[PDB]
């Protein structure tokens, strides 16, 4: 599913990210807007053989499992099939998780290079939330 800018917001708000450890929804927003362009099917092949799943892109080395990461941790214990669904529960659930792994967002490479220090903002800006 692609989303919407406004949609997403929305969906990520039901599912407790806004302010979640303290990122505004603008954030996450912005995050998502450049990991996957707001699509929940995306995947990415990292040079470590590892993959970034969804909306978030989050990566098989630590946190879901694909079966094919020798090596690797499944520490949202799920399918990375799961992070993919139209339904962004599982990737809300686990960005909660890695998130607070000490980090913050600092974990997802797009959000501080690309949203981190900008307003971020503009990424909810005339949402009804």
């Amino acid at each position: 599913k692609v989303f919407g800018r406004c949609e997403l917001a929305a969906a990520m708000k039901r599912h407790g990210l806004d302010n979640y450890r303290g990122y505004s929804l603008g954030n996450w927003v912005c995050a998502a807007k450049f990991e996957s362009n707001f699509n929940t099917q995306a995947t990415n092949r990292n040079t470590d053989g590892s993959t970034d799943y969804g909306i978030l892109q989050i990566n098989s080395r630590w946190w879901c499992n694909d079966g094919r990461t020798p090596g690797s941790r499944n520490l949202c214990n799920i399918p990375c099939s799961a992070l993919l669904s139209s339904d962004i529960t599982a990737s809300v659930n686990c960005a909660k998780k890695i998130v607070s792994d000490g980090n913050g967002m600092n974990a997802w490479v797009a959000w501080r290079n690309r949203c981190k220090g900008t307003d971020v903002q503009a990424w909810i800006r005339g949402c009804r939330l």
